[PDB]
């Protein structure tokens, strides 16, 4: 489990997959970007319970959300497809999860376009988020 200072400040969330820094957008797009400068990849986890997060855009102030059909958006309002279990694989990577598709995970492709949800799958290269400092 992750500790109380992971939540205290924002993070970009840096995706093994081309290297590009999730990125979520005020015109409600979730993407990825390599630029580290980027105004949208600076993001808020927020604790909902134990190992559970949402993700929030910061300048966006739009929630992550994955829908039924496995698309990434950004929210207005937090619901329950807002919600991820966020997990530290062995790799010192990590996961997100949807707590309502638990199948599915957050991914983005080697485009930099996100991943549908059903073609997400563990041991992808595309579902692993390494967290760091937004300074």
């Amino acid at each position: 489990a992750f500790p109380p200072g992971h939540f205290k400040e924002p993070k970009r969330l840096y995706c093994k997959n081309g290297g590009f820094f999730l990125r979520i957008h005020p015109d409600g797009r979730v993407d990825g970007v390599r630029e580290k400068s980027d105004p949208h990849i600076k993001l808020q986890l927020q604790a909902e319970e134990r190992g559970v997060v949402s993700i929030k855009g910061v300048i966006a102030n739009r929630y992550l959300a994955m829908k039924e059909d496995g698309r990434l958006l950004a929210s207005k309002i937090v619901t329950d497809e807002c919600f991820f279990f966020e997990r530290l694989e062995s790799n010192n990577y990590n996961t997100y999860r949807s707590r309502k598709y638990t199948s599915w995970y957050v991914a983005l492709k080697r485009t930099g376009q996100y991943k549908l949800g059903p073609k997400t799958g563990p041991g992808q290269k595309a579902i692993l988020f390494l967290p760091m400092s937004a300074k």
